[PDB]
């Protein structure tokens, strides 16, 4: 018999998950209203993928996409001048955020790329990307533009994910099962808005994408949370070396979420950017515990 | 400092390659007897195999040899009997009690159908046994002080539930036990006194379930783990190790109060349901088993 995880499921799916998010490019920038994007690359030692990523956010560039910024983690190879030569800005972390010292880890990059961005909504992008398309960018903010109360698109993959399918969505289903209908909650691939994203903590490296996930969801449930197919990607091998340690930080960040307390036994969270920058911007949506 | 008690625990406590013969271990025995049982559920091309390599051992140091099946329809039953060893179904075992499904039920159950002072549990599914595997589980039990639980792992050549998730897990809420090597592993071998007084957990839980309510009661240096030899990891499809994580969490979860929903994954069985301490409802067997200076 179905449960209270599947019905949900079901018409989470009819509303908020496309596989075949079709809007043209024209539409979306016709649907902007006066709101900006910016678009943002994680990148840390990517010199052969990341003017890839680049070329092709490019012809968006001055229309549907306001910015196009490679946010660099100090890499020692060719990363930020292939980036600027493909057409993008390139901003370290030290620039985006000058008051706060860096620590290592994807999720610092991604929490200070919002103090040197402006966009109603932000666009992340991994930079390590072999197949990018052309279409990444309009496919997640599609549900941003054109849905009411969706505030975070999760950009999925369908395979012609050894951490996704044996840690995150276990520890989902266990803690928060509605959660388990986002196909790829640990893609790098992934819009959201401003205001979502100015208010939340950002988890430390590889916890920062399952971090805002849940974080979300805790803030707004399922209606603010939507996916988009970007296409047909095979997976992409990672030692196994990564693959735990990845595991050990996604764990990390679910249980300082739900509860669970953690030994430490193997970086900090960091506050919302709103503590920092835009501190009198208005607030996110309320979504009441009370009545 | 943490690192150096892993470390001392590995000195003492772990054997990458235990020397004992199996006439040195008989002479251990000191009155105890050994119990060797194997869960089995549609395993007709391998238990016989495994059987074999255990039965000369029968009337010497293993004093019974048992294949607890948990339902067959293949010829798991002819051939474990072919080989040497008593079949015994889980209504048999326990016959008052309806039987649910998953390995912890049939591991559980078998307590109820053993004497033995040490039970000894080995997977019917291994397509290479080695007739050294019993001796290498009971040297620690038999030769070391202190010792109730023995891991067998094995040596790879130069799987991910274990590395990813129970390992980690492990490192988050029992972080101690990270110096196990290969805490899912269905080699193990265990003391009446412990196995009789645990609940058992149910499903692909009990072996993590085992671990953890050992560590806890009885604490690390009675956990201890051999080498059983060099082995492939085994090929299982991803959905069958996607249900055995949920499962494996379960267990953990409930072991340290976790609230866990109970929902599966799109549906993977999931039990947060323990089955009591054999000793509850076997009590007499299980006073009749305790030595006489337990509590001396
Ligand atoms: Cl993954
Ligand atoms: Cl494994
Ligand atoms: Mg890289
Ligand atoms: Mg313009
Ligand atoms: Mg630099």
């Amino acid at each position: 018999d179905l449960t209270a995880t599947d019905l949900a499921r079901h018409r989470w799916l009819t509303d908020n998950s496309w596989t075949r998010p079709t809007w043209t490019v024209a539409e979306l920038e016709a649907a902007k209203a006066g709101r900006t994007i910016s678009v943002v690359l994680p990148a840390l030692n990517e010199e052969e993928t990341v003017g890839g990523v680049v070329e092709t956010i490019r012809p968006l560039l001055g229309g549907l996409v306001d910015e196009l910024i490679v946010l660099d983690s100090g890499s020692t190879d060719d990363t930020e001048i292939r980036a600027m030569a493909a057409g993008a800005r390139v901003i370290s972390r030290e620039v985006a955020l000058p008051e706060v010292a860096p620590q290592p880890g994807k999720g610092e990059v991604l929490w200070r790329s919002l103090a040197a961005t402006t966009g109603d909504i932000i666009v992340f992008i991994d930079s390590d990307l072999i197949d990018p398309d052309p279409m990444f960018v309009p496919k997640l903010v599609g549900p941003l533009l054109l849905s009411e109360g969706v505030h975070l698109v999760k950009g999925f993959y369908r395979r012609p994910g050894r951490v996704t399918e044996l840690v995150a969505r276990p520890l989902l289903a266990a803690l928060r099962p509605e959660l388990t209908c986002v196909l790829q909650p640990l893609g790098g691939e992934y819009a959201g808005t401003r205001e979502l994203l100015m208010s939340v903590p950002f988890a430390p490296g590889y916890g920062v994408e399952i971090g805002l996930l849940v974080d979300t969801y805790d803030r707004l449930g399922l209606d603010a949370i939507a996916q988009v197919n970007l296409g047909v990607r095979a997976h992409r091998n990672r030692p196994l070396t990564d693959l735990a340690a990845m595991s050990r930080q996604v764990i990390a960040t679910l249980f300082s979420r739900c509860g669970v307390p953690d030994s430490g036994v193997g970086l900090v969270d960091r506050p919302p950017m709103n503590t920092l920058r835009g501190k009198l911007a208005a607030a996110l949506e309320h979504h009441h515990h009370h009545h």
